[PDB]
């Protein structure tokens, strides 16, 4: 069962299934894929759409006539399959010119180039129908303390994002930006290393409403953080504009395993949260089929991303709908967590002897939270052991 | 040399030098210290002041007459020594009533109690002259996914901080709040786990100007993050209201080693940043003399916190003042990082062929950043090997 | 379903369900349990037996008559319930005398005391029928580099274990030792930090056959290691004498969550390995019911340890027995991994042109490993989604 | 000062200074270096020698005549400069044929090829004068649990190392092997992930005396382990055959920073240990000049490796020779740690009432260890602040 269809809004980057398998220590294990072929194969699996960096769709340094032909062929594949392009992004990390950054490169000429490269691809993104434009500043950061003054770098990063906001406003485009945090890799430390840092930065932009976050499962887990909690804070802020789904085993290099691999229970709680909250954006996979795999394994790994999401969706929904779980949630006071602490106001709280002078602290301390029974019901639902 | 004096603004929590050595696996190794004795010993070492949780100064459950006598004795010790009290905080973590949180406990009665307990100690803090009131929500969080809906918890945390802001405004107090992030420990995951998450949260409070952060070296390092970078983002935001200095060896339990221990180069870059930026708040140590130590070792460890700060301050200042370093900084384009990317404006950037059509990407890529020579000058200055 | 019975050989430490909830930052949340009550409650749940540190069964400093009465009551509870005592251990970590270690304390008198304390409890262990005597040297290590010369400490640790081996041989006891590694906590770094380090150390003891390892899920995961892989190396070495089962979320303080919590897929692969290998020792839980819980939650958490093991056992067995999985294992060459590389011998390998001169490296490189399809069959079996 | 000369025995891999800067997310930033040029430049800096993988010296797939000419040119550069070749190794990780391993590949034909490739280069290593032959099994491991049975893989790894030992014995070569552990990267988990695991494995080889370890600073730190402690255990075992020096910031991708970068205090304690122990092998750097650098920065980074070792050597020697430190070491009972616990024997210990019945546990517990004063003397010596 668990068959995806385009209604499920699953999307994939061209660079995911198209990854040829080069790693720090290894040459490619697979031939390059034509984007047309990836669009056709992903549609066959039941994907809704694809995403791209500029340089995945149009080789870097292409002439205008080559650019036009690459876009024409890609548009034909989209039209042949019904696939969409909900998101696009810029490659500001592969070319050696970006070795110290794009928007926060120490060289000013590089910063200006990075902005022009981005702007060119925003126009293309809009042409192809994208609603979201991601920015992963993977080269923004440092290996050493003197190399990068972070206050100056944040000034440059704000100028860049503000210019991009002025550009989209000037053109009357509806597209919005999603900043993707990552704590490290390829830089020793990356600027805006977590969802929190990116959310905080956005509040200092001139038009914050144009910007949200694009969190990635594995990135927050590279800092040992709880990905569902970070997603909850992004949702609380109204800033979950896009999301990248994959798997990661804790604090390592970025593994980009298929979704559901890595921390399975975190995957369960993530799906539970997205579905509970009614997140309506793409469920995008930013993953890499391991380099051990041939093309059959690439498509199996892609299919597994979607299958795992659908299994988890079923189990999370069954958990929340189970009367026994609903009673356990009330036994654990989840209902009381959702009630205001002091809707009666400050002065009433100050005058309330039940809140201090007559609060029986020992009686309250003795009341168990019943969280372990609740969590074992969650385990039983995930495992199909009810 | 490197002798601290009160002008250096070094402060210590009562709970630091007063830690009796109990850990997850171990009983106390030292007798309790009277706060009067810690104030006298810290003053002898050249400290400027001390800080307290409510329950470090006044045992939990004290009568009004006991409270008054504890405060009277402490005030006498302050007056005898010239020590100040720049910061105070609430213990919302030790008593079993707070096992699921204070401000975000699932039990509403506990949330209301936590607020009353905090308010009582804000009044005391102001009496004692404190400018900053720290809040470390160490119990806010979860060990399991169903136990805590994070959006609801953030709603409760905002209500609590907003009520506290209304309280201080109503009283005409000048005190400001500093929220202390930590990623985990004692909860499996703590809410507001990093500086970024706390900065982002503050922007959603009703009176954000009343709130900043109190980052701790070891807390950000428990997420593998770069503490100087996070401090730079807090400074960029205008939110470094207080800071906690200590040492930590990476991703472990919170070690609370003396400042300078743990990541020494991060300590160097931190001091460089605080001094460069002209941070004018207390240099507060939140550390624990290891439980291996007797009282002589407690005071040696405290003295070492201050000594290490002063050594690092000298070395960072020598680095920045060295003409050879100044030339290396220009060779690495730190000066260009500090210049606006496009003060000429968006349309000029769009019309600038030097930024795209005529940008020689290969020439720019070939220019080395010279960061390793710069970093070895920094190493040589730190080690006194110039 | 998934009901444990004593035949399943599930065991629990007295200190697990008996943990009162004290943590670095918190007082006890539960009253102390009488060991008699824990034996009765665990038997009711279907446990096979219990384990103890000396000081969990007999309070430290007890008189001979108090000792005798504590043991008499415990033996009655064992006899009333049919519970066994397969393992015992020494507390060489709680009392302040052990603040720098037991066997590797810098103070020689402490080292000698630690040995006498251990020997006294080996005699008790044997009286109670234990086959395995665990040693977790949680205080062996350092917070600073000068405090502990590790070569000298390893000399002292070998002398201690050798003396213990001489003691058991002298008495004609059948009991064997199991050394429990942990990388850190409560010491900044603990000696013998992983399964590998402990296995290597054992090979240098005078009677290595008397010693094996007692790995704990969460301990190896505190170093980011793969617990099933480490168990496989222990099994390969013939040294898995005992095992501690629990849950952990990666690189943090030691969480001691119930088994199945933390890394669920690692729990699956662990059970698969133990069952495949025919491990016949106790399935022992070294866990802590979270301090949020009352006693009902303690017993629910304990029951969940056993339930999760039994669910995982069923799913792992179904995976290995599924003809589709068996075919996927052959497609991924797991059968070839189990065949000798060169049973033909060195000279034949050297003369084999198919191994070098005529090896078609490109054809071999092109053959996919089919690991993603295999892993998604494993996921489907774990989740009950076949 | 701190000028290295060949007497210092500093060595570098060709792949270190020759790294062109390709990373997971980035193309090369530097042109390829001819090994002849690296030998000349390293000699100019005061290096003693160089090391190589087969494929760094002779491009993969070279003809016999190309092989001979590459070796001839390299030998001329060695002879021109006086540089040595103390160590060599095999590249069993870059070519796609090794995507599942060399010695533990699931495909048997690949395992046999990996052995022939290694044997060919052992002969070359011996020709060039190498004493040590390193093996880093970077592809040995898995991303998923079903893909690799670790007991079977360890059987294959033992067969491979045993065959290599039979080969060197058959040829009468004096060369010995050094196994290099790493916990992860490029595989999700690597087999023999730490020094301990490798030491334990070696004890099960047929001729253990032929094998030791080649630990790398950053590899053990990728597991959060204490590198000096692991080196001490290797020295204790008599197995430190070679060492790789670099820098790493904790639990991340393998950074390969220059030695002294990353954890500076760990670098200090490492040098202290190597020098104290009289380690006489090469001080080999396995590092990567950051891709931000041009060739001038490559040579500056290489020079900094050696400079930092020499600074640390001076400071560690001054620490150990300082009478004040010597007295602090006795105050902390480091002398007592080095004395046998019970040279009087088991029966005397059992009969010694001072070890149990008459041991004043409270008096011993009250004696402070004085470790913080000792560690601040170590800090002061490292920083040149005495
Ligand atoms: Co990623
Ligand atoms: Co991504
Ligand atoms: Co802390
Ligand atoms: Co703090
Ligand atoms: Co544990
Ligand atoms: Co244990
Ligand atoms: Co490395
Ligand atoms: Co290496």
């Amino acid at each position: 069962n668990y068959q995806p269809t385009p209604e499920d809004r699953f999307t994939f980057g061209l660079w995911t299934v198209g990854w040829q398998g080069r790693d720090p220590f290894g040459d490619a294990t697979r031939r390059a894929l034509d984007p047309v072929e990836s669009v056709r194969r992903l549609a066959e699996l039941g994907a809704h759409g694809v995403t791209f960096h500029d340089d995945d769709l149009i080789p870097f340094g292409s002439s205008d006539s080559e650019r036009e032909e690459h876009v024409k062929r890609f548009r034909q594949a989209l039209d042949d399959t019904g696939m969409k392009v909900p998101m696009a992004t810029t490659n500001l990390f592969t070319h050696p010119v970006f070795k110290d950054g794009g928007f926060t490169a120490n060289d000013r000429d590089v910063r200006r180039y990075a902005l022009r490269k981005t702007i060119r691809n925003i126009d293309l993104a809009v042409e192809l129908g994208a609603e979201t434009y991601v920015a992963w500043g993977g080269r923004e950061g440092a290996e050493s303390g003197g190399a990068k003054d972070v206050r100056d770098a944040l000034d440059r990063m704000k100028e860049a994002f503000d210019l991009l906001g002025e550009y989209v406003t000037s053109q009357g485009y509806d597209i919005r930006f999603a900043i993707e945090p990552k704590p490290n890799e390829p830089r020793g430390d990356i600027l805006l290393p977590t969802v929190g840092h990116a959310l905080a930065f956005i509040e200092r932009l001139e038009r914050p409403e144009l910007y949200g976050v694009n969190p990635e499962v594995g990135h927050e887990q590279m800092a040992g953080l709880n990905f569902p909690h970070g997603i909850a804070q992004a949702l609380w802020a109204g800033k979950l504009f896009h999301i990248d789904l994959n798997g990661q085993n804790g604090i390592k290099y970025d593994q980009d395993l298929r979704f559901g691999a890595g921390d399975l229970r975190a995957a369960f709680w993530l799906v539970d949260l997205l579905e509970s909250a009614g997140y309506s954006g793409p469920r995008h996979f930013d993953f890499k089929p391991p380099r051990t795999e041939d093309f059959d394994g690439v498509w199996a790994s892609a299919a597994g991303c979607m299958r795992n999401y659908l299994i988890l969706k079923e189990r999370a929904a069954a958990f929340r709908a189970d009367p026994e779980v609903q009673e356990a949630l009330r036994a654990s006071r989840l209902d009381e967590l959702a009630r205001p602490t002091a809707a009666d106001g400050l002065q009433a709280l100050l005058d309330d002897r039940s809140a201090f002078e007559e609060f029986d602290v020992d009686a309250a301390a003795a009341r168990g939270m019943a969280f372990e029974r609740l969590d074992q019901l969650a385990m039983d639902h995930l495992l199909g052991a009810r």
